[PDB]
Parts: C-alpha cells; structure tokens; sequence
C-alpha cells in the first residue's frame, strides 16, 4: 500500500497512537545483561535505554569494554549505522575511542547540549581552534580545524590523533541545531536537506566505518534519521517503490536497538519525511 495513502488514511481517522502502540507490542526483546552490570551504572544516561548484548559495540580494551551503543546492520539496503547516547562526563573518552576503532568518518548530532534548561550531553568537542582537547583515559587528541554555521545546521572539520601511534584522521561533525525543545518540526524540509548533506560527504558510504549518530538517549531523533535514510535508499533500489513498508523497516531496525522512534508524533514525522523525500528520489 502506497504509504502516501496509508498516511492520509491514518491522519483522517486520527489513529497514530494506535499504530504506534502496535509497533511497541510487536517489537523484539533481547537480553541486555552487560548494560545492567553494577560496574556500568555510570556509563548509562537513562535506566530504561540499553544496548542488546547481541548487537552492542565493544571497546578494544581488556579492562571494561562497555559503551551504550548499538550496530544497526540493514542487509537489503546495504547500510550500517552506530546509534549511541549523548556522551556523559565519564564517557567522552570512550566515545572517541569507539569512533577511532570503528573507522567512522562522520558523527551526526541531533540535539543541543542544553535543552529545556537541562544538560542533554557533555561538551565533547572543542569550540576554539587554539584550545584542543586531550582524553587521558583513552590517549586521544581532538582539534577543531574549521566550522561552517548555517541557519539549520553546523558542519565542523575535526582532527583526531591516536597519541599512541601518532596517526591522525579527519572526522566530520554534522550538527542539526534546530529540532524544537518540544514536539517535532512542522516541515521535514530542513531535516531532509541535512540528511542529503551527510550523504554527500561520504560519511554513509561503504568505504568508511559506520556513521555514529546520537541525540540524548540515541533512540528517538536518532531513529528518525536512520529510518528515513534506509527507506529512501530502498525506494531507489527496488522495482516497485510503493512496496517499501516503513512499519516493517522500523521493526527490522528494532531487532538491533530497543525503542527507536519514541512517540506517535515521531512516527508521523518519519512518514512525512519519507513521502516528501521520495519526490527527489523517484525523479522529482
């Protein structure tokens, strides 16, 4: 069923809450035993958001390999994503260790550091060229190289140095700065423009490790970003684009990380973004 007709059907009948609760009921449940160990309590931002054991990212260290991060591997679309929480004061070095070890090219940030008067993640990158950051627990150095500030997003060039080997890599930071404190955007236009800028940079392509995407919990806005990207790519690839079923794609992604798409409003916004984005993919 053409999603655009499914959309008007749901909207006229006002059944978004009912659709979303069906997804919640059918979603996978897998163990997350490592996340719940006592030694990891200060590595988790939220008590009720944890990576599954089978898909969690492991840090390459013998001490404690735990980070709140998951590998979402989409087999038909041939795309992979790492979804993670906003870093905490005690995990900013782990975060950059993961970026290094997984060979990522890009970091996608979908929140501001402060929202609703409270801190939603640590200030984990440098704000001035001449004031670099050193993470002593993981032996990394991070420098701001350049910054391009636009009306709806900012893109930063960063240099990450492994101080143990003196190798360096360029990392691109894509920061969507205008998601509202409450609710979802009225139009998907600026979010879609942002997704296309990430794509054009190479950060989503198979010659690099998986992109790292986060918000505060790494499931809501972050789930919207990967769900829209994968659905538009599948509409590119298939003989029949109307066969792409966004509810089925979302349930496939929820095999790899719990809770993706946190509200019925985010589900509706994901439909809207895919519908409007297709009017570039299909030839408009």
């Amino acid at each position: 069923m053409e999603m655009e007709k499914e959309f008007e059907q749901i909207d006229k009948s006002g059944s978004w809450a009912a659709i979303y609760q069906d997804i919640r009921h059918e979603a996978s449940d897998f163990p997350s035993r490592v996340a719940k160990l006592p030694k990891n309590k200060n590595r988790n931002r939220y008590r009720d958001v944890s990576p599954f054991d089978h898909s969690r990212i492991k840090l390459h260290q013998e001490d404690n390999d735990y980070i709140n991060a998951s590998l979402i591997k989409m087999e038909e679309a041939q795309r992979s994503y790492i979804l993670t929480q906003g870093p905490l004061p005690n995990t900013v070095g782990h975060f950059w260790e993961m970026v290094w070890e997984q060979k990522s090219r890009g970091v996608v940030m979908l929140n501001r550091v402060m929202e609703k008067g409270s801190l939603k993640c640590a200030q984990y990158w440098p704000q001035k060229e001449e004031k670099e950051m050193i993470f002593e627990d993981t032996n990394l150095k991070l420098t701001l190289i350049s910054e391009d500030i636009k009306s709806y997003y900012t893109v930063r060039q960063l240099e990450l140095e492994n101080l143990t080997t003196q190798e360096t890599r360029e990392i691109l930071h894509f920061h969507y700065t205008t998601w509202p404190d409450f609710g979802v955007p009225e139009s998907p236009a600026s979010f879609l423009n942002f997704l296309f800028k990430v794509r054009e940079s190479g950060s989503l392509s198979p010659e690099h490790g998986p992109v790292v995407v986060h918000c505060s919990a790494g499931i809501g806005r972050s789930g919207t970003f990967c769900l829209a990207d994968t659905c538009l790519l599948l509409m590119d690839k298939r003989k029949d684009p109307s066969s792409v079923d966004i509810k089925k794609v979302l349930l496939e992604m929820r095999k790899f990380r719990m809770g993706l798409i946190q509200t019925a409003d985010q589900l509706r916004f994901s439909y809207l973004a895919v519908i409007e984005g297709a009017k570039f993919i299909m030839g408009d």
